[PDB]
């Protein structure tokens, strides 16, 4: 058991939910922290506990409520809120994270109650280091940021979108076994453009338009400053849920010089290839093979591609012959070289082409291997689109990543039916098993961001990277897919179980730092023995540490009040 | 405002309940105060947050849900809490106490969330002090204690009963402005014969029998040392549910030596006999002429009965003829001089007769002016009773005292259809206002033991009494009964609104004060030359406090820095 | 200035050395902290409090006095004390350290007042990490730790030697601008031999004989283990006054894990061969043209001489052939092959010649060109040896490093009488200028570790250097002495002035810096641009900081409090 | 002797001339307050 050997005593010390272990002091911790007699007269393993927490979840009439509850035990005892969401990651995970925070984050003004994270906002400009310095926590090693202003697929909802950098870094802890102590949930308050909230008389966010241009850039160059400086270079900053141009800017400015990722943009990258290099298996092929049809070409489309791109570069296809194996589709229908509305980012896959519209024509036409729904147009893989693949291919290649299932290109049930059974299928969120005429149940799995940046974050400050590469995601996808079993391929599954998520950050984090020592790219030493063991030794337990003084004796000779 | 200069800063203020106002903190508050990034960047006042409160209140479907919001806010922002509180008093008082605190009793081991209050229990013995030494308030001037044995009409609650203590000084401070920082709320758990509780995996209290006899009464002993002792003589303990024999044992034993009452008991005796001076300005008659019968013989009927008598030794009757005014029924029936089954206490109103058993019948034989309910039986107060009470009396006085709705002697409704619209009435659950035949509308009040109990505390804590006589009810009694105007009571009613209670029990304070300083009973010196606003310089505001230091210059020469 | 942001405040805050600015606190600053009251009514600027300090050290009347004085001043207001140190350092530094800090050691059992420092004992065994726990101060870059074996001449102090790294840390930071904050003083406590001290009933440290053997070593693998785990890697340990076989021992068995070196044998060696390189720039000659005679071979001349064996292999000279250039004498003689009770590290410098036992007659056989006394017996370079010295060398180079002035080999006074003014003189312990019979007058130096060790610390921390090279101690020699001037070696000084000596620092800490980045062995990234603007920014001020809260106002319109 | 229970540990604790002790303060006392290693090894008697 682990120590911390704390000077607080007396009831601030039941203040502190990195302290308070509530009912589970025993009486000698009570006496000895001077809080005997502000509990009652009963010490419950943490297992009791947890039965408590439990009996009332179930009592609640909504996932929000059952959200509120949550919160309210993070904000009393930390340890026993990761008991309770570990007990049942699967469960837990879209209460705390997506996609009930979403609703948490629109009605967050309203049940605004026990503040979480730092807010910083273009009104400290200048003063960013002291805001930092009312932080309780000195050593931080991974901070979630957001502005607020691309909040799921909510849009902005400014001072709201706390909610997101608190259950982010909450599956950090759970999923990936960061410290919660040393994570550091911030929000940018620059202004909303949302005009519900401007109105609102609850709005706890600054009541003005969003600041634009230089100021803001100059806002976000100090909050990279400050928070480096006042916590070291190996600090991990993770931004989450801003505007496309501002996260693409941001990444590309600042991923060369601070340790920094955006997981809207990469995670997501690396989970999709984590499902394409699943499916290969089955499909019994090399990515060179495939042709890829992106339904969409936004945020998500262009970063998947970007990866796709340099794991078919690894596989030994030069960039160009990598390139032309992808096509996108936008708003205005199919990207080919010298159609309007393009954008720099498009134009990388703007091939020669007749221009097309209509997505039925444009499948029948690219005849592609594999279908990515990233568009948020739900039922887009029509029936034609689902029969026209399964002509085409044996097993085509369909994911429907757009969230929730209302948004989905697909449901399971249709590519399944309309494809014979034959569809490689996933999708964004969860769709029940399908069970085909023939008796076999298959069991489409979730792209969820999850698999991805907790074991990310942990394999990169375990060995103290100092930049994010795009090989830290193309590795990190390659060890997912490792972990999906011939067995779950066979039940039609492209990613490992989501009870297992522990276990697959456990996998990515060693990966990423048994490649950092060969490549002298850690920063950690000495190097570490065994890699498993070391990073398995960075990993947050939900155990209660002991917190009482270390006392022991010396000989009665040396130990003896001395006299005359 | 009240100026109270903190050394906490940073975030362990804000996890202060007393320092704390969320929103309500200025910029400049926060920035001094080195919390400034621990809230979001907006100014709230406490109207706008109570309107936050309001809202999520008005979102929430049960009483139940409504008192676990409440007590959340309690133990985040004290001043909001009774803001919040104070704002509807009428209506919030049914949520942080009776009837809703009821069932949070019933529920307290599975809801537990955030301790409140001291818990002492029969293993601390000898160590009573030392659990005092928990408690992070040093001056207390206000306790009320339990040991949970009667809790409501409950039954065994033990450590369950926390719920009453914490409820019942939230009126303390709402109703009577007694300062929340100087109250404490105590539990003795001395083990519980409750079954359910002693199985249930989840049970906060020593899962253990009572124990009785001697170390019971010996640990009683030692927590009014301990108590006295810390928070000194003039520190007001009031015990609360309490079973019977122990009730009146403990009131009898320490109430001439320490500064305490028994709200149970004194405090219903006050509240009913008010009730009864207001009824005879109706009946324009004496306490004298009165025939009294009592539906009950327990804590509130001995005790009622006890300050009738003492009322009636005041208008000048010998004793051995106000107590012949007195009858009481139990379960065995009327109390007679000789029965089978008496205790010492009703033994004093046994008066020579025939025995009997049925409830109608006794009313028949004994023709009273008064028939007081307080044995808990619903629907005794049949329609033969109540008939015949219209029938022996102009205008008989019917009090339908025993809670809830359910268990009351007979409704509002039936009491005036059956009386002919000649009954004074009032009741110890509310009921609805009444309309007769005859166009007179009439609004039956509840004798609530609200109007009793805070300005006991305020006035006694003022002035510094060391004992609370019988005389200082009974003068509580009076002041009650004079708050009812004419009006009131020819709308039937005997108390004063419930919206007024603040007012209430200021001039019950007021009196208190007054009387004390007269009769040279107070200690706390020099007399203020105005009682009314020394009472009310002692009241706690539900404004915040101004927390920030004092900053002030001095004069250029003597504030400038030496150097040469 | 500089933001030091503390949540202390009230008398606590004054009782924090660190924070603590006395009468130097603004009103301003006194009411924002809640300490206005606690101090006089005037504002004193810190030269104003120079002056109190300065004019009750010259009232005082030993040394002693002046010692109990400071060491008083340092454990109220860190800042001051440095003030004061920095004022006249040559003034000062006698004071605090070499060699009032010897009797302090002596008498630190009788005189112990305030405790300053960590005492870590043999029993503490096992327990390390949790003694470590109380120092108050968790970021540590400097730590210096001695066992007491082996105080300054005074031999074993046991626990008393406490005195060496409290007084030896103040020069770190006097001299060198470390961070006292970040420094920790240690004492390893495994009993003493000092019969004096276990016969004292004052005694402060374990009263028993030292721990030998594999329990101490095994104990100062723990206490290296738990420092470097706490602090870091990159934290520094610097080993002082441990016996001769444990000081070598320790620092070969470390120096390649951990960031240690010791400054007993490798500062010595570095600031003795600065004195020597300087002297070079005198006699217009090569280190190679040199032959050296050292009276000692104690862990002074066979560091010293280790040092000159680099340095001439440096210039060109293999190995074997510069050790040739080197002649140890011991108690038993001189350093000769095959001769009774030799070391192995005296065997380095056993050459082929008949053994010898008279200093005088070794002289006259050697003819060494540079005289290098560090054995501690006073007078030992006779008249006769100084006009020898003078006969075969123009400027003969006579070090008589030994400490105090009785011990020395001679005084400046014999050493430019009988050379007739010609010998290059430098000493352990300083000699007043010396008049010579022409009426000119020479300045000799000290070869004083204040040189050395601040420097070392602050250009090693300042990069991150993990360890402490050979190389390190050269290059630092060779900043030294061109720190020299040709005016100052014309008034026969061979070291830079004692009041310059954080510039000296400044300089050592530059070169370090500027060579770990050329040669990739920095950890500090990113790499800053001006090395020099670097380290300066890293040294500690003794201006005090600012600590009031950051006040800034926001924009009208966010910054109102909100009402409907 | 008479109890005094402080909520006060550590090297703060040591700085309140109503809570210190120095030497006086026991093994355990010592371990038990958090001070432990602030102060040399041995235990003083008042005397
Ligand atoms: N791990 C997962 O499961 C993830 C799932 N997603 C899902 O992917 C979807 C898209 O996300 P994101 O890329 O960030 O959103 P963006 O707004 O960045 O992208 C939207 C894209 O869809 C395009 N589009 C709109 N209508 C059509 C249409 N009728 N036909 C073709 N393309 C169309 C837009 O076109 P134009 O460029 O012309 O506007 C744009 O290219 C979302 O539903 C999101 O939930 C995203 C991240 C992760
Ligand atoms: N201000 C208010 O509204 C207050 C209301 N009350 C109400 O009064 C009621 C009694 O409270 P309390 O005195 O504390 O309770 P106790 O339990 O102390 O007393 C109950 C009494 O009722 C008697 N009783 C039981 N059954 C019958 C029966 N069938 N016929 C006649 N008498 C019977 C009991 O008889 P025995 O002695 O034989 O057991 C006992 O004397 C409760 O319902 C309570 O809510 C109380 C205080 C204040
Ligand atoms: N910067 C400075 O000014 C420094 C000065 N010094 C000074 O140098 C002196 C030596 O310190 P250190 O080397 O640590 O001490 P040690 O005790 O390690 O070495 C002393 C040496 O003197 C030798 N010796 C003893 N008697 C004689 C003799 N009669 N003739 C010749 N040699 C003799 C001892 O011989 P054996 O091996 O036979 O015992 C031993 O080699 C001290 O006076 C110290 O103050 C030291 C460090 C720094
Ligand atoms: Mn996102
Ligand atoms: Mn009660
Ligand atoms: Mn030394």
């Amino acid at each position: 058991p682990r120590r911390r050997h704390t000077h607080q005593r007396g009831y601030l010390l039941t203040r502190n939910p990195h302290l308070n272990k509530d009912l589970a002091f025993t009486l000698e911790e009570r006496q000895q922290l001077n809080i005997h007699g502000l509990l009652p007269p009963s010490f419950n393993s943490q297992e009791i506990q947890v039965l408590r927490v439990v009996k009332n979840f179930e009592h609640l009439n909504s996932d929000f409520d059952r959200y509120l509850l949550l919160m309210d035990l993070q904000d009393r005892n930390e340890k026993l809120f990761y008991r309770v969401l570990t007990s049942d990651i699967e469960k837990f995970m879209p209460i705390v994270y997506t996609p009930t925070v979403g609703l948490a984050c629109q009605q967050y003004s309203l049940v605004f109650r026990k503040p979480r994270g730092l807010f910083i906002t273009i009104h400290d400009r200048g003063h960013i280091a002291s805001v930092l310095n009312a932080w309780p926590e000195d050593v931080i090693k991974a901070i979630v940021v957001t502005d607020g202003e691309r909040i799921l697929g909510l849009g902005d909802l400014g001072c709201n979108g706390m909610g997101i950098p608190v259950g982010k870094l909450a599956l950090y802890t759970a999923c990936g076994g960061m410290n919660p102590q040393e994570c550091l949930p911030v929000i940018l308050d620059v202004g909303t453009e949302n005009e519900e909230l401007l109105k609102d008389p609850l709005y706890i966010g600054l009541r003005q338009r969003r600041v634009r241009g230089s100021e803001y850039d100059d806002f976000l160059d100090e909050f990279m400053e400050a928070v480096s400086s006042k916590y070291g270079m190996n600090c991990l900053i993770q931004f989450e849920d801003f505007a496309n141009v501002n996260a693409f800017r941001l990444l590309n400015k600042y991923r060369n010089q601070y340790c920094t990722f955006n997981d809207d943009i990469q995670g997501t990258a690396s989970v999709a290839v984590a499902g394409l290099l699943a499916a290969l298996r089955i499909t019994k092929n090399k990515l060179s093979d495939q042709t890829i049809l992106f339904q969409g070409a936004g945020e998500a489309a262009l970063g998947i591609a970007h990866l796709i791109v340099m794991a078919l570069e690894k596989e030994g296809l030069p960039k160009e012959k990598a390139i032309k194996k992808i096509w996108l589709v936008d708003s205005k229908g199919l990207i080919v070289k010298g159609r309007a509305s393009l954008t720099q980012e498009k134009e990388k896959f703007a091939h020669e082409h007749e221009e097309m519209k209509n997505l039925e024509a444009i499948v029948q036409e690219i005849k592609p291997t594999a279908l990515i729904g990233v568009a948020a147009i739900g039922g887009a893989f029509s029936e034609q689109i689902l029969k026209d693949m399964a002509a085409f291919n044996e097993r085509p290649i369909i994911f429907a990543l757009s969230n929730p299932t209302s948004k989905a290109e697909c449901s399971a049930e249709q590519c399944y039916k309309i494809t014979k059974g034959r569809a490689i299928f996933a999708s964004g969120s969860p769709f029940d098993p399908v069970t085909l005429p023939n008796g076999q149940t298959l069991y489409p799995g979730q792209g969820n961001n999850s698999y991805v940046f907790p074991g990310v974050a942990l394999g990169v400050v375990a060995c103290g990277l100092r930049q994010i590469t795009d090989n830290i995601f193309l590795t990190t996808a390659e060890v997912i897919a490792q972990q999906v079993s011939d067995k779950h391929l066979e039940e039609g599954r492209l990613y490992p179980p989501l009870n297992t998520i522990r276990d697959v950050s456990l996998k990515i984090a060693e990966k990423i730092v048994k490649d950092a020592y060969q490549e002298k790219t850690a920063t950690v030493y000495p190097e570490p023995q065994n890699k498993e063991a070391f990073v398995r030794s960075q990993m947050y337990s939900t155990d209660y540490d002991q917190i009482l003084p270390d006392c022991y004796s010396w000989p009665e000779e040396v130990q003896k009040i001395q006299t005359k």
